[PDB]
């Protein structure tokens, strides 16, 4: 019952007795003479001339002795000191060809050093304030910054860092909350969240055990000093073969306690950078006295980043609503509210939204329906979810009522201010490579890769991340298709339809196979990765893939050109609708539905406005181009398609669209089945779609055209809301020009959110390796 050669014991002993390890402090649990033996301080962090061959005296905090290295308790400068070595730092780059591991190391350890709240733009503070930091970044394989996930807060991205998940599939939904189901309370401080029934998925260290290899304790009690844990770490490092651990982590509280007290750009940050960059050197000094400097993968890594916040930028609650004290608020950087007691018939969430939404002129907050928040903040589908969420401007708080603190984070994860950095340094890690940024949801399965684990499922696009490694342990490969399309030649009259609304015969090669799959499909049919009926259908100026059970298209592909006119609906072609002869008046969409549903119009996928001719524009009015639609709604699209196609098309030397419908009634961001589905057109089998996307593709090198491109692709996409009001617009009775755009800018999407949520799988037919192009599908065009 001691830690007399127990100090940061691997193996977790049970209850009764006093334990050892890096979390004994955590749970109140650690033996009597735990600080006396394991948090050693005295005679600093560093050798000394004067210490160099010392006889052990087992009260310092590290050795100077002859007998250290072996047991990996040396301080990290002994061989600088002692024995004439240079500092890691100091030396040049060299590329590590293969790991250079010493005896007994079957493959290279991983050390994850994340750090709290460190800002992707501190970077730029360079070698001067970071001379390790830098080193590494420059010699390894960086990006400009890494994205963090919503909301930014320390546990949710601690957590997706270990599982690879979207915190609303791990249950870490936030720093603090409620679970109905437990009528319980997770907070960052206190008991309750060391219970296991918060913690969902797969984290890293136990996917790592569950295959055969070791991990050491990730978690650091915040009383255990920076440079203990580092020797810590080094001392593990140095046990026996079977005892000793392929991963590790080191936790910093800095520099997010700093950017809290001060803001990210205070001139007292530069202290906490540089000793972060301190603690980082005594690491790769440990690493290269134990010979480990060229053999270990070192990933710096952050959880988020950090804005300017003050006490006299807050929101009250009670400036808007009358009852404040029948609900419950979690405040500050973002906003869940929650009636305070059960069992309220006076408590209505559609009214209290309506009460917080766009009611003073400079309001510094939105109110949601989580189901109505943006698709890519993946922040809908968990319990702990409160129904009513706020999302805060930047630089600002909301509070319930009516300084210590000038920083904070937690808002929208596109925010500038909140990106956070990654460096990979090491033997599998590419040399001197830089890398475009990505979201730290793909890090497990990188994780993973670097131990030879086959990781859980998670939201990662495994694959995507290839290019930053020098060999891939994973070779990703395409999905079939589960479905195969039809591809229906005219079969009825135009005499035997009667779809109950008022609007060829010369012309033979109507809708043939010509040059609409060239034209207009560029990259590829989409294929259809479940299970279900469907037409592909030409046209001149457009292709479609008709879905019979939905009756509508579930993607439509057309080109535009750098060139191309835009004309107007002619007043003949106003209310005009063509049956296709090519689908079933069974298969087909009515226009008496329509008439019947007071609520509900209908619009176009490809628009009229684009069509090429005056023959060509009644394609365009055919009942298989044709989908359920507000007419709030129609504003938001009729703008995207009559103004904002061409303007990127003008913009980016022409352009492919893709676009179409989704379904996600139960917002999990997966693809509705047929069940699932909430709500029809009146009195028929026409769905409702809860969203429309866009995919907008052009060639990476603007100088060759859409059509032409030899190289890389870019692409920016959206996921629209498809809802019966412009609530959401808090300036949508100004012209289409001063609201839409910003509308669709904050439903910026991934192309992979959009296969999730369609079941398509895009982009299967180019000249670009199937790994470049998962990273296409993964990137999201922020606008910032
Ligand atoms: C100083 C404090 C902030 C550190 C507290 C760390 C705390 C969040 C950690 C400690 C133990 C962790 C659990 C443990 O590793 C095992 C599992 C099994 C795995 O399948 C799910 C995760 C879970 C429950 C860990 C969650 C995080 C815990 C509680
Ligand atoms: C994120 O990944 C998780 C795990 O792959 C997905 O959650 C799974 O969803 C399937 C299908 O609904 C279920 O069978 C599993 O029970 C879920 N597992 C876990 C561990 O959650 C989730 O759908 C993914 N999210 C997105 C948006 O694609
Ligand atoms: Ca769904
Ligand atoms: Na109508
Ligand atoms: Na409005
Ligand atoms: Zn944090
Ligand atoms: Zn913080």
């Amino acid at each position: 019952g001691s830690c007399k050669g127990r100090c940061f014991e691997l193996q977790e002993v049970g209850p009764p007795d006093c334990r050892c390890d890096n979390l004994c402090k955590s749970y109140s649990s650690c033996c009597h003479d735990f600080d006396e033996l394991c948090l050693k301080t005295a005679r600093g962090w560093e050798c000394t001339k004067d210490r160099c061959g010392e006889v052990r005296n087992e009260e310092n905090a590290c050795h100077c002795s002859e007998d250290c290295l072996s047991r990996g308790d040396c301080c990290t400068n002994y061989q600088v000191v002692c024995k004439g070595e240079s500092h890691w730092v100091d030396d040049d780059c060299e590329e590590i060809k293969v790991p250079e591991c010493p005896a007994g190391f079957v493959r290279p350890p991983l050390i994850i050093f994340s750090v709290d709240g460190f800002r992707a733009s501190y970077m730029k503070k360079g070698s001067k304030v970071m001379p390790n930091i830098e080193k590494l970044r420059s010699c390894g394989t960086h990006a400009p910054y890494m994205r963090p996930v919503y909301p930014t807060k320390t546990f949710p991205n601690l957590y997706t860092l270990a599982t690879g998940l979207y915190p609303e599939s791990h249950g870490i939904v936030g720093n603090s909350m409620y679970d109905p189901v437990f009528d319980a309370s997770f907070h960052l401080r206190g008991r309750e969240k060391f219970n296991h029934r918060w913690w969902g998925g797969q984290p890293l260290w136990i996917t790592a055990t569950k295959q055969g290899v070791r991990a050491g304790t990730f978690f650091w009690s915040v009383s255990i000093p920076h440079e203990r844990r580092i020797l810590t770490i080094l001392q593990w490092l140095s046990l026996p073969d079977n005892e000793r651990p392929s991963v590790y982590a080191f936790y910093s509280e800095q520099p997010d306690f700093s950017g809290h007290k001060y803001g990210p750009f205070g001139p007292e940050m530069t202290n906490p950078l540089r000793e972060i960059d301190k603690t980082v050197g005594q690491l790769m000094d440990g690493l290269k006295q134990l010979r480990l400097h060229r053999c270990v993968n070192v990933i710096f890594v952050g959880d988020h980043g950090m804005e300017d916040v003050t006490c006299d930028r807050t929101e009250f609650l009670s400036n808007y609503l009358t009852n404040v004290d029948d609900i419950t608020l979690v405040p500050g950087t973002l906003g869940r509210i929650r009636a305070k007691s059960i069992n309220n018939s006076k408590y209505d969430p559609k009214t209290i939204i309506a009460a917080l939404t766009c009611k003073k002129p400079d309001q510094h907050f939105k109110p949601y329906m989580k189901q109505h928040l943006p698709k890519r903040l993946h922040y809908a589908n968990n319990r702990r979810i409160e129904d009513i969420h706020l999302l805060v401007d930047r630089r600002w708080h909301v509070a319930r009522k009516p300084c210590f603190f000038q920083g904070d984070h937690g808002f929208d994860n596109k925010v500038n201010s909140m990106q956070t950095v990654f460096v990979g340094y090491g033997p599998t890690f590419k040399y001197r490579t830089k890398v475009p940024p990505f979201e730290n949801i793909e890090l497990y399965n990188v994780m993973c890769d670097l131990l030879g684990l086959k990781p859980a499922p998670n939201n990662g696009t495994h694959g995507s991340l290839n290019h930053l490694l020098r060999t891939n342990t994973f070779r990703p490969t395409m999905p079939d298709e589960v479905s195969r399309p039809n591809y229906p030649g005219i079969m009825y009259l135009q005499s035997e339809f009667d779809l109950g609304c008022t609007c060829e015969e010369f012309n033979k090669r109507l809708h043939t196979k010509g040059s609409t799959k060239e034209r207009h499909l560029l990259y590829g049919r989409p294929a259809v990765l479940y299970r279900t009926s469907y037409d592909i259908l030409y046209h001149t100026d457009f292709e479609s893939g008709y879905s019979e059970i939905f009756l509508m298209p579930l993607w439509t592909s057309y080109t535009i050109s750098k060139q191309a006119e835009v004309s107007s609906i002619p007043e003949h072609l106003t209310n005009c609708v063509r049956p296709d002869v090519r689908v079933s008046p069974g298969f087909s969409q009515n226009c008496l539905a329509y008439k019947n549903d007071k609520q509900m119009s209908y619009g176009f996928l490809f628009p009229p406005y684009l069509s090429s001719s005056p023959e060509a524009k009644y394609d365009a009015f055919l009942v298989t181009n044709m989908v359920p639609m507000y007419p709030a709604f129609k504003r938001v699209w009729a703008y995207f398609q009559r103004v904002l196609v061409k303007k990127y098309a003008s913009e980016r030397n022409g352009v492919n669209v893709i676009s179409g419908p989704i379904f996600d009634y139960n917002y999990d961001g997966l693809r509705d089945t047929e069940d699932e589905i909430k709500q029809y057109v009146e009195g028929s089998s026409i769905p409702v779609p809860t969203h429309y996307y866009s995919i907008i593709t052009s060639c990476l090198d603007f100088t060759q055209p859409a059509d032409k491109c030899d190289g890389p692709l870019s692409v920016s996409s959206f996921i629209l809301p498809h809802r019966p009001d412009n609530d959401e617009s808090c300036a949508s009775s100004e012209d289409e020009s001063k609201w839409v755009e910003e509308l669709m800018k904050m439903h910026t999407a991934r192309v992979r959110d959009i296969e999730h949520l369609t079941g398509l799988d895009f982009y299967r037919k180019t000249s670009r390796s199937y790994s470049e192009i998962l990273t296409l599908k993964t990137y999201l065009h922020t606008y910032e």
